[PDB]
């Protein structure tokens, strides 16, 4: 899974990989050659009292070490570049995938959890970094060191092998619980982050009710739990570090003891013993360094696994059934047939809805709060799929239509309006892009928005903050209408789009609505019944079920729920 | 400033530090014996071929090393405990302070930057992180190892001194740009995470308009900027590590060269040279290991500075003047006297407000969207201070009253209702640690919310997820009204709280308001304009000016702007 993903990123880049591998051979060879300095020092130069040869040999070994450092520098640069490319690919893929998940995923999870999942990729960046990724390369290169040590002294070789076996045993034994603890601490920190975002969002309410002390007391338990998980995870490192330190240091003492015994037995002389001890830094220290990074590597593995959970979720388009290519325009009659829907496993929201919106007409959806009108709009726009029944457009199931066409021919003006940080030109031309300014200004004029935008500085270029508060509530709601009309939708849905506008702007928008292009279906969802008295048909929702349908004239003519609503409200 | 905070948190733990210092002191003393071990190996045992002495001495030094490991383990446990305590103290202090910050702070800065600073405080956790402090502890005691080096030899000690000087020079020279690069990368990452948060928040609109690629492209650009900064930091680290490797390796080889020259001259025995070389692991290796972890303290320093940037900001209470203690009840005449307010030198939102609310009456403020009604309400609750004029309650300036009293006797029902994750009982009792169950049920019945609470699976215990996604808008408004009523305030402000309610619930609410103690002033900010006919006084707000004021019949008789609105909306 993730292993295949990493391999795929490495397929295009081979020259760097070949150079990285080949440069490591020179580095290890130079280090091995430079190890013998102490042997040459304690067998010939010191014993025979040679001075000039001492200087020459020292200069040569210093030169060798300089070349070794230069090779290490080159390899480090290449490794850093490779790791950066891989990290960029990983982050880009994760974001591109998370932006295409179904809506129920966003409903189920919280913002903080998704944020924490994303930014945990920084842990992966640390592991793939050049300084770390060098260490494993040395571990693969330790085979040459092992062969050389076996060639030097066979008896001493079966003393470092045992050390590596002990290292591996410790590594597995602490590999399991360390992974468990890192997963636990990541989950706990994700829980902490989510409650912090909620605290920031509702800062106004918290301040108004004086609940700062209560909120910080609530955050204690999450901070305390994070500290407990860290401390429990802390001792797993100390135990690992101490057990490794037992093997590493005591292994050196044992090796020195065995070498002294061999020298006393007249086997290899002291110089070869010192050479063996020094050369051991290219067979054990690379392994010892790698084991010391197991805490950091385990963190990256858990972070990647957590990212893997999201990437395994099927996208919105993947779930969709094969799309019929014979449909290009959503022109016709929108029909609901026994549609039932429930937000998860709770009580049903819509119960046996049967609708028939005539082609190129304006219809109305009215009802009390929480009666499923916005849910009907979302179902028509296919954010959620109906549990039972189907939605037909011109006699064709909405399931058998490409998702892009549905989301491009249908415009939504939600109950709220979301404004992205950028110029007003960018916000108006969201998604469409590459559109003539003549079209944008025409849409803004059509929505009675060209005036207030003209007064503010920079015209269609002023900067807007995240959910720009410098724009009034009515101003933002005018942008959404202009944005919807900008795409020339085939079906227009207005969800409380006339709630914060004066009579003049409402009349202007109505006049624009009655004459966009003709034969365009317009669905208006509103609570003020007075504004909706001049439409073709009106549907009344009563707790997820239509009760009476028709125009305004006959709906008041027959006495019922609509008549009571009209009389009470006016 | 920050370093003083660290010192203040170690004052209680006097005994713990002493144990770490004493245990650390014996650690280095036990660890020095390895040098004497190699000296004895290559000076006496090998030369004279003693076997039993070899075995005995090897066992003794193995025991010495075991004691050293045990002391290191105990010290590491203590260090981890201390680090966890300090970390917890710092992080909670920051969270509390950021919760106490003024309101205008949250308007300028997006949530993304704040959360980014919060979770970049994790690098301080990664920096202390137990074992890291042991390296500084060894470094500060590397002096005692160094002192005997001068006794053992002079020239080699001077060469090691030169090595230390080169370390220090390199550390400073690369210290400065490392801080620069770390600050740059943190800023870029904060921008990236803010963009991600903004993208996730408006996922519905992005999907509706098909703006996935544009958001994806912007995120790609932000990621590229982040990783360009990261690449610069990586090259800086590579250069640092390569220079440190040069100096360390040349230092080791020069130690060997000078020691060999001394041995040839007969200054010291070869065993003494080996002891000196192996003892450098307690004078230089602690220093080099500390320098290797420079990209862990500089990152921590930058993170701490970024947190202190927020911590230096004055809290809401600090900016307030000497609060009068003789005011306990916010009952009287609310008067606005030439109040002028602007949202950060942008434009005059309210100009010369001259308003007076009679004591214990119900007064409604009406106007077009963006006129500044919510701004008036927020001004009355000291979220912002007017740049000109003053607000008086019973003849006393509002800025001269205690902040806690102001926000405890004034209830605000915002246009958007915020529901915190948890039980319904928790949300209804926000701000009050506990009052009673009779009061809560009375308020819920008063606000007509008790009926739909009972229908829930767990009455007053149902778990509301995030922002009450399982609750309708009307239900959320009813909960907010009940929560405001439960406070039992002196001034009640309704900011279009009746927009989503139906006829019967609104009638119940308005009957409940009339049932108050006749001393609770009620301010009703409404947009419907038909919910005002039965109110004491009406203020018409236009372009931040009170143009018309009076009773409903009086205002209609005036045939002014209010009359136009009344005849247009009805
Ligand atoms: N994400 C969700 N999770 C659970 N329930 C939901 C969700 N969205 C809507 N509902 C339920 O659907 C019903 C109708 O909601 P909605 O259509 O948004 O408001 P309205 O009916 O006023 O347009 C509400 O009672 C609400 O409880
Ligand atoms: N946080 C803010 N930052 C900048 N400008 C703001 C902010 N909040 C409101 N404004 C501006 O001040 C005015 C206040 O209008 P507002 O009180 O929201 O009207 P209403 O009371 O009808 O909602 C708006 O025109 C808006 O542009
Ligand atoms: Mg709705
Ligand atoms: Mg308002």
């Amino acid at each position: 899974n993730m292993m295949v993903k990493f391999a795929g990123f490495l397929k295009p880049l081979k020259k760097t990989v070949l150079a990285i591998f080949l440069a490591s051979l020179l580095y290890t060879a130079l280090g091995i050659a430079g190890s013998f300095y102490i042997k040459f020092l304690f067998d010939d130069l010191i014993k025979f009292e040679k001075l000039n040869d001492l200087h020459i040999i020292s200069a040569g070994f210093a030169v060798i070490f300089l070349l070794q450092i230069f090779l290490n520098y080159y390899r480090s640069i290449l490794v850093t570049k490779l790791g950066m490319s891989i990290d960029k690919s990983i982050m880009m893929e994760y974001y591109s995938h998370v932006l295409k998940l179904p809506m129920n995923f966003f409903n189920s999870r919280k913002v903080g959890e998704i944020i924490s999942r994303f930014m945990d990729a920084s842990k992966i960046r640390q592991a793939i970094s050049g300084a770390t990724l060098t260490i494993m390369i040395d571990t693969i290169m330790a085979v040459i060191g092992g062969i050389l040590l076996y060639i030097q002294n066979s008896s001493l070789f079966f003393i470092s092998f045992i050390i590596i076996l002990l290292y591996g045993i410790i590594v597995t034994v602490f590999n399991k619980p360390i992974q468990n603890a890192n997963r636990q601490i990541m989950e706990d920190n994700a829980k902490l982050t989510s409650a912090l975002v909620e605290s920031v969002k509702g800062i106004e309410t918290i301040k108004s009710f004086g609940a700062e002390e209560q909120t910080e007391k609530s955050t204690r338990d999450k901070i305390e739990t994070v500290m407990k998980s860290s401390f429990k995870e802390g001792m797993l490192y100390i135990n690992l570090s101490s057990l490794t330190g037992i093997v590493a240091g005591l292994g050196g003492i044992v090796i020195l003891w065995a070498g002294a015994y061999n020298v006393i037995k007249g086997n290899m002389s002291g110089g070869q013993l010192l050479a063996f001890n020094a050369l051991l830094a290219y067979f054990l220290t690379p392994v010892k360094n790698l084991i010391d990074l197991q805490p950091l590597i385990q963190t990256a593995v858990v972070a990647s696994n957590r990212l893997g959970e999201i990437l395994e979720l099927a996208t919105e388009k993947e779930l969709r059934e094969d799309s019929d290519d014979f449909v290009i325009s959503l022109k016709g009659d929108i029909e609901f047939r026994n549609v039932d829907f429930r937000y998860g496993l709770r009580k049903p929201v819509l119960k046996n809805i049967n609708l028939t919106i005539p082609k190129g007409k304006t219809v109305a959806i009215v009802g009390e709060s929480g009666s499923g009108k916005t849910t009907l709009a979302k179902l028509l726009m296919n954010f959620y799929s109906p549990e039972k029944g189907d939605i037909l457009i011109n006699g064709h199931s909405i399931k058998n239509i490409s998702l892009e066409l549905i989301r491009k021919k249908i415009a939504f003006v939600s109950q709220d309006v979301f404004i992205f940080s950028g110029t007003v030109k960018e916000n108006l031309a969201l998604g469409n892009e590459n559109v003539d300014m003549d079209e944008i200004i025409k849409a803004a004029k059509m929505a009675n928005a060209h005036d207030f935008i003209e007064k503010l500085p920079l015209k269609y270029d002023t900067f807007l903050n995240e959910s720009g508060a410098n724009l009034s509530e009515g101003q933002k709601q005018r942008l959404a209408i202009a944005r919807a009309l900008l795409k020339k939708p085939d079906i227009l849905i207005l969800d409380e789009a006339t709630s914060n506008l004066d009579s003049i702007t409402e009349n202007h928008i109505k006049d624009a609505i009655y004459g966009l292009e003709d034969d365009v279906t317009v669905i208006i969802i509103a609570h003020r019944l007075s504004t909706i008295v001049n439409l073709d048909k009106i549907y009344l929702l009563k707790d997820g079920e239509i009760v009476e349908s028709g125009s305004h004239t006959e709906l008041i003519a027959l006495k019922g729920a609509y008549f009571k609503m009209w009389k009470q409200t006016e």
